[PDB]
Formats: structure tokens, C-alpha cells, sequence
């Protein structure tokens, strides 16, 4: 037996993005306990999902883990990821594959929302939090960034967690952000659930600008981007689906 990870991100055209999600890929190496270990990107970036794939075989694979760099579960996990793996492990049909799921509901992850939220330097107790993700058409995304909400609502004496979106389902961070031009004198902290900056992220900082000229108890963290505890999430995931001690990762084909 030789076992591999091969590492999915969904890959960015953004160079700064591309180095950034490299260089964590790379830093996850040296945690896992495994000789064969390839980095590879679905989309803009390469090594491509075939180039990762063929080198974890042409260095004598017989089982690869093939774990998604994933904040959230959609159609990346679900379909255009699997799709590329079974084009490629169609001509290794001696290769054994299993393939992990997006980092989701973790407790972890709440933590690196937790410290998002203590690097602002104000009291959080009872305090409300406005968890921004991106949004999806796919019901899970939504259901996977309340989980995390009502995690955080858990773990953390706040005041109350608040998932919204930046699009495609509800609701709308600027709903949200509509009901808090109040000042009740309870402060509400944003953080940005994404782990890149761009435009949608310059969106929320110019419109938490906006809000705060109305409500001045406001203040919008930094995006949750590769922190320590999204590592730690994401290792988590690398060694259960190279662990995969019920076959509950096995890569079986048909549509996920």
C-alpha cells in the first residue's frame, strides 16, 4: 500500500490568490503523515486536477485522498470536482480513491470567527454577530453558515448570530444591514465568511462604511481568509478522508 492526498482547491486567477492558496496547500504537507502528497486546482490555476492526479499515480499511488479546499458545500463539491476525478481515475481503475467533504460545520471554524471577532479590540459579550457569506442557489450553503451561526451562538455569550448573504438566497446582508441603522446601544460585529478578499468583500466594507454613518456601534472585522483554525478545520478533513475507517469517503460513481 502507498498512500496520497491530492489537495482540490477551486484555484483563482487573482495572482495574489493563487500564491495564497498555495502557499497553505504547501503548509499543509509536513501535518500529514503521508509520502505522496499534490496540490491542484479545479479552474485557473494549475497543476490541474489530471496533473495532480497523474503524479500522485506516477509516484506509486495505490490509494489517493482527494480532499476539496472548501469553505462550503455546492456544486464545486458536489459536481464539477467529482466529475473532473472521474475523468481522470477512469484510466487507473486499480487506484483506490476517497474524497473528503468542504470544511462546513466545525467547530474550529467558529473559532477562527471568534478571533476574527476578538482582533476588533471591543467587548463582544452580548453582542450582536452578522455572519456574511457568499451565498448560493444550493440550499446547503445556507443551511452549512447557520450551522456555523448557531455554533458560534454556542460557544460564545453573544447577544445573537445573524447568517446573511451576498447573493442568491436570503437573506441579503443588506436587509440586515437595513435593520440595524437603529443605535440601541448593543454593538454588532461583522465578519465576512470568505477566504479571499475581492470585490464582494469591498462591497461589504463600503456599505458597512454606509452603516456605520447611521449606527456607529458597528465594526467589521477582517475576512476569515486561511487562518489558523480554518487549518486546523481543514487538516481535520485531510486525515479523516485518508483515515476514511468506515469507507464512508469512498468515491463512488453517479451523481452526487
Amino acid at each position: 500500500m502507498k498512500q496520497a492526498i491530492l489537495y482540490v482547491g477551486h484555484g483563482s486567477r487573482v495572482k495574489k490568490a493563487q500564491q495564497e492558496a498555495a502557499a497553505f496547500l504547501e503548509g499543509c504537507k509536513a501535518h500529514i503523515s503521508v509520502p505522496v502528497q499534490e496540490i491542484s486546482f479545479l479552474e485557473l490555476q494549475e497543476p490541474t486536477i489530471e496533473t495532480g492526479f497523474e503524479a500522485c499515480v506516477k509516484q506509486g499511488a495505490t490509494h489517493i485522498a482527494v480532499v476539496p479546499l472548501l469553505l462550503l458545500t455546492a456544486a464545486h463539491a458536489k459536481h464539477d470536482i467529482p466529475e473532473e476525478i472521474v475523468r481522470v481515475a477512469s484510466r487507473y481503475p486499480s487506484v483506490r480513491i476517497s474524497y473528503g467533504k468542504p470544511i462546513g460545520i466545525d467547530e474550529e471554524v467558529v473559532k477562527a470567527v471568534y478571533h476574527r471577532m476578538k482582533d476588533i479590540g471591543v467587548p463582544y459579550e452580548n453582542a450582536r454577530v452578522v455572519l456574511i457569506g457568499r451565498g448560493s442557489s444550493d440550499p446547503d450553503v445556507k443551511r452549512d453558515v447557520t450551522g456555523i451561526a448557531n455554533l458560534l451562538q454556542e460557544m460564545v455569550p453573544v447577544k445573537e448570530v445573524i447568517p446573511c448573504f451576498l447573493t442568491a438566497c436570503g437573506p441579503n446582508y443588506k436587509e440586515v444591514f437595513s435593520e440595524l441603522e437603529k443605535d440601541d446601544g448593543i454593538t454588532t460585529f461583522i465578519v465576512p465568511y470568505l477566504l479571499f478578499t475581492g470585490m464582494l468583500m469591498n462591497e461589504i466594507e463600503r456599505e458597512v462604511q454606509k452603516l456605520k454613518a447611521h449606527n456607529p456601534n458597528v465594526y467589521l472585522s477582517s475576512y476569515i481568509g486561511f487562518h489558523p483554525h480554518v487549518k486546523n478545520a481543514f487538516l481535520n478533513r485531510v486525515r479523516e478522508t485518508a483515515a476514511n475507517s468506515e469507507g464512508q469517503f469512498d468515491f463512488d460513481g453517479g451523481s452526487y
